[PDB]
């Protein structure tokens, strides 16, 4: 768990489901989404 100051960050297992990582999000967290835009790179140093 915790904060970081140099965001809200967490460690989590691979094989947990994804609708209370989302009750997560978005109740203890920032609101809901009318987009959701995903950026795919990371192989690239």
């Amino acid at each position: 768990f915790g904060d970081i100051q140099f965001g809200k960050y967490l460690r989590l297992s691979c094989d947990t489901d994804s609708e209370t990582l989302y009750e997560l999000l978005t109740q203890h967290w920032h609101l809901k989404t009318p987009n959701l835009v995903i950026s795919v790179t990371g192989g690239a140093k």
